């Protein structure tokens, strides 16, 4: 096909009208006095939202340059958003700021790979500098007022998590489920969690949280690559006239199997989900071994001989429920015999025991922890079934917000993180002009997210900006009591991986489309 | 259909566009410090590559006539780079360069022809001074150099290379392969390959590599051209009720066959792809005789008595792996009796020794040493799937690169090789005045490449080409350190078959353009 | 007022189409088989001419580049007809030629000021190869022979311009005017001719002929500059009374006195001239006083105590008839007594054998020559007036050819001394590439006029050039007999100054059109 | 020296000025430059290549500067190159001061067509 193609200085104006549209749009969304967002629907009903993610999701525009540079920026955010749990809004904006103005100086005449190299070289110093100001969140009181704070200043929430994780431990997995009675209930069930996820968005049961859920699935257990749909016909048949949910675990799932696993999802008649085997090689055997003890199935591989065909329900792996994610795949309840858990345990910590390299070492251990923590389910309760609806968003939301924190501690929230470390970087030289010119650059954009803040909340930017860099430490501007203080003290937290992430992803996008100088797109 | 006809000086001017916007589109991406182009996809997020394979792939103008010339560039462009591995970008600039000067002296009144003239002879002259600049790449030391160098400065690579080419030899056949565990494995199994490739493009497994790939596939041996599909419709479908693929070689597939083949593999149900035999007549008898016994089949031979329907699952020949590409074929550790394969290197060299004539000799040590030397196998592994594969891409990389290397040499790269030739021809000279004007036209084209890397590392580009010139032997400039030196010392290598062949490729690419009079293409 | 600027490619591109327009209006009358170009005039009746003088003059363009390009051109033609008599045409096809080249060679990016060294350098050789190649033209049979061809061929002029040689020397003066009877009688008077005219053109009594003619004039020798009236007056009203017509000679006139004079001869009260005195210092003195003894009137000096309040007309300067041209003009018979002119010559053959400085020695010499020399007047006789005017228009273009030919010799005429030279400078070359295209272009540029020759003759012109290069010598391709021998053989030839002067010319246009990179003009 | 080398040679001697913001030194940098430019413009008439003569002119000191007439290097004042040092310190000067002054430019008034 005949393609349009555009040579720096005008590639780079539609890459800026993209970014300032995209980002115009979804950062009226930001800080607690944010503007919201209508959205149109096919079916009548606009949707109003204060989600930047969401206004993120629905823009794409008529001009494919403009529509490349803004889904450039859409692309990184949510991967900033996916890597921490939020930020989009802020990735987005701090994208925006570095791109106007490095696109700025580059017109004036500089030589961009410098500035890029500036913008580096700041980011980098700027995530030491927050490394350097963040808080540890630790201990189980840090933790519940995190979750407290970020389910809306309620205590249950935060509490809630904080007993979970030190009952599950702050690298341990948790689950939301829903609950049946009143009161809040929390369990440990047998379970392990695995990074793969499913091979296409098509398999999402629910579009509002992008994941895959089935209750009492069957879980495929095969050594080999999934090519061919005629080797599971019977198996899918089997699991089909049971009428449970179907999951197939293996090293690859391509072709026809695909296609037709896609087709009886769209049909309904199957409802079946894809992932691939966690690991490669002698690993990934391992952990499908593992797997398959979990919920007490087989695994059905070339060379013991057995194949799909001769496979039967029994020997197929069963547990209660499984959780989909593109970045993750939980198994929770997993049916098996409790006996043979702790006889592989046993064997794994044999095998750790009898271990000589240090990587194998780390890949038992983690692969015995993985296996013996268990899945901490937590059971959300309410009165009310749509306030139990909100309740579980609330708690899952929190449980992102706490993981985030525990990972990575917390900071002064509200973007005043950005400002302080930029007051503390304002001394950073480079190597050249243009790498000066291109810290600059980072360091007002990093001022530039409260900026936004404050012009929401109808407050003058420019002087509570300063005042702000005045201050030292944790002191910044709270947007909802449009007064000073403590950030840290006053409720306003943001976990220092969002701030981190959303400031590397900002700079990566920005330094690859400040390089750009030529692109293809398909003519109007 | 009705036609548009351009002659004399319009035609060339449009083909100047297009050659223009194809290499300032290429062109960017260039060099260390070389920019990155953005490709529209139409699934919506745009892929930013700084590789000029893929910019040229994408480029393709809605005008007929810039649109043919920019596929003439591409296509000698492509010729190249699967000539050589690399230099997909020199080629391109340095045709744009030769095309644009040998036009304006077209319009200037010069004789295209005695221009093309000029343009060889001087492109012969390089080629002779790039030969005698060049320096062995013999010694295992500098084979681990280049491959450490290929790879981004990776010296595991390099001893990869270099103990795969002292176990197969230099000569011999390197396959690359994920690796089962961490540590990196090399074995040599016994295979062979011939340069005869896929019948159709489509056949290809992995689109991102342009290569078919096959897990455990069988063999097929027909000593007679396969048009009809009827003959082996029993065999492809045990092949299928089977489930391991089939790949097929023989004289040739066309017609019904090659359309059947290419519905079962667009289909999925069967993966099935079609090679031509090796060579033609007695020799190609030999080799199909040679792969029957290295996979351990039988050749389908019509005047023994066998035939296709009479070909049963035993007769068909077995592998464990084998790799298809348009420009050779690898078949990989075929399971054979390794008695039969030392009956048949006995028999062929006491065929040696019983041969007579020069050519027939050299044809049965080429036939032994193919099928004697093996195929060395590189397991390259890692600590994880993502990195595993970009460390078997760069692995791949690097073996192309050394395989070029101990072909041809290398020489000081950066774009200094062609500077210094250049400047070394100063005193060519034709037979006529405009032969010395196309001559003068190759130097400048020559100049050209340098002068466009150190113009997007964004230093001047006069100085730095005269400074080179000013100059002798392997010293040039640095674009990565901004500094001047000998180019082999800091690692700036290039192999010499790279560089000639993108030399050679757009010489010949702009003679054709120069002595271009006419076209015929389809109105708009 | 406001101005519109052209830079580079388009202001070559505009002025080559307005000298292309220029010279494919004027190059169709070269050649003796010239065509015919025919121009309005607002009386109603066109005019149909076959000389290129004409046409330029009356050619321009409407769009102002092209225009002013076209009368740049026109303008070098017209300073080549004006020093050699004749030209145009040739000097306008070469100075084409060599802007067509030169501007393409432009174009294809060499440098212009080379290209400008490059034609000068070829332009010199040929003014020195037409040197070597003149035939000197000083016998009076060679006289005879210009004056027959410069007059289409008529030999009785051929026999008169003779003997006006023979009586007044090669170097002598020689004039003609209207004459009564039949026969064509000469004679010698006592007069001379220096190189002053008239200082505005509105003192014109025969604009056709573009000369001041006075019958029986009574001139006014007044060394002082002429500035107002007040002392001038009894001058006008003394030649008022005595109803005679007054001439003007002064160092210098200016003021208002020009002016009223002017008007004065507009109403025809009284007939007054105005001409400058040759020369400044004394030597304007000492030659006013030689004019004043010549013609037997007094000088009017401010150094010897008188004025010119007291002129009369007993004591003043007369003459029989006197022709004012633009440069020179002539006295013919200075009345005035014998011993005079002998006093005089003898007091300046003294100044002669006592003169001491050299430069001042051959002062003397040439007044001396002047003076004594006298001035020949031929007197033209026919049956009715318009065929003796005719011959008075023959008579006077063959009186200028033959001052030429005897000026600096005769070569080849239609364009044969030009391609002679252009093969015997074969071999030329400069310091640069770009010098030697430019010779290369002055080569086949003083090539084209003898191949638009013979394109008018109805011959293709390539054979032609090549046969007359083929020859050596005068030997070369007469138009008008379409046969090929000795061009002077034949008769057909011209002045070495005419093709001398269109050479250099047509180079220095072409030179100053090259190196010309901006136009500033009139807005539309 | 003249023939434009005057002022490359002042430019290569004031690289190391430096003024009190970023800004002033961003003004610095374009005057040098523009110090630079006249050499460029003059050897581009030449048909040679602007920068490698600068940079040749300016790794040199002293007079020492690149003869346009006759393409060739060395002392400027012994070929006879000579600006009067009043000439290019006006010209200078007044260049300076029409850019500053139309650089803060920030509104017109003029007739409407």
């Amino acid at each position: 096909a005949a393609k349009d193609v555009k040579f720096g200085n005008d590639a780079r104006v539609k890459m800026l009208r993209g970014v300032n549209v995209l980002a115009d749009a979804v950062k009226v969304t930001l800080g607690p006095k944010g503007r919201n967002v209508v959205l149109d629907k096919s079916f009548g009903a606009p949707t109003i939202t204060k989600d930047g993610v969401s206004v993120a999701r629905e823009i794409e525009l008529e001009d494919k340059f403009e529509n490349m540079g803004a889904q450039m920026v859409k692309e990184v955010a949510s991967k900033a958003n996916d890597a921490a749990g939020d930020g989009t809004t802020t990735a987005t904006v701090l994208a925006q700021a570095i791109i106007t103005e490095g696109l700025k100086a580059v017109a004036a005449g500089m030589n961009p790979m410098d500035l890029k190299r500036g913008i580096d070289k700041a980011v980098t110093a700027a995530v030491e500098e927050l490394k350097a100001l963040s808080v540890p969140c630790s201990d189980s009181k840090a933790i519940a007022q995190v979750g407290t704070i970020s389910a809306n200043s309620d205590e249950t929430v935060g509490k809630l998590i904080a007993e979970a994780m030190d009952k599950v431990g702050k690298e341990g997995v948790i689950t939301v489920e829903d609950g049946t009675g009143l009161q809040d209930e929390l369990d440990v069930v047998e379970g392990m969690q695995f990074d793969r996820g499913y091979l296409s968005p098509y398999f999402i049961n629910k579009p509002e949280t992008g994941a895959v859920e089935l209750e009492s699935p069957f879980i495929l257990l095969a050594d080999k690559k999934i090519s061919n749909i005629r080797e599971m016909l019977p198996v899918l048949e089997a699991v089909a006239k049971a009428g449970k949910p179907l999951l197939i675990i293996a090293e690859d799932v391509e072709g026809e199997a695909l296609a037709t696993l896609v087709v009886n999802t769209m049909r309904g008649i199957v409802k079946v989900a894809a992932v691939k085997a966690p690991g490669f090689g002698d690993r990934r055997k391992a952990m499908l071994q593992d797997i398959a003890t979990l919920t007490g199935g087989t695994v059905i591989s070339e060379e013991i001989g057995m194949e799909l065909e001769k496979a039967t329900l029994e020997d197929l792996g069963q547990a209660k429920r499984v959780v989909i994610n593109k970045d993750t795949t939980t198994i929770i309840d997993g049916v098996g015999e409790e006996a043979a858990i702790q006889g592989r345990v046993a064997q794994i910590r044999q095998q750790i025991e009898e271990a000589t390299s240090d990587y194998d070492r780390e890949k038992l251990q983690e692969r015995v922890a993985k296996l013996a923590g268990g899945v901490a389910v937590i059971k959300v309760g309410a009165a009310t079934e749509v306030e139990m609806k909100e309740k579980k968003a609330r708690v899952e939301d929190a449980l992102h917000a706490t993981r985030a924190a525990v990972e990575e501690g917390v900071v002064a929230g509200g973007g005043v993180a950005l400002i302080r470390v930029a007051s503390k970087l304002a001394d950073l030289r480079g190597q050249n002009e243009d790498q000066n010119v291109g810290i600059k650059v980072a360091l007002r954009a990093m001022e530039a997210p409260l900026r936004q803040i404050v012009l929401n909340c109808g407050e003058e930017p420019s002087v509570v900006a300063n005042t702000v860099k005045g201050g030292d430490g944790n002191y910044g501007y709270n947007a909802a009591t449009e007064e000073y203080g403590n950030m840290i003290d006053m409720g306003i937290l943001d976990p220092t991986k969002v701030t981190r992430s959303a400031l590397q992803y900002a700079a990566s996008v920005a330094g690859l489309m400040i390089t750009t100088e030529c692109m293809v797109t398909d003519l109007p």
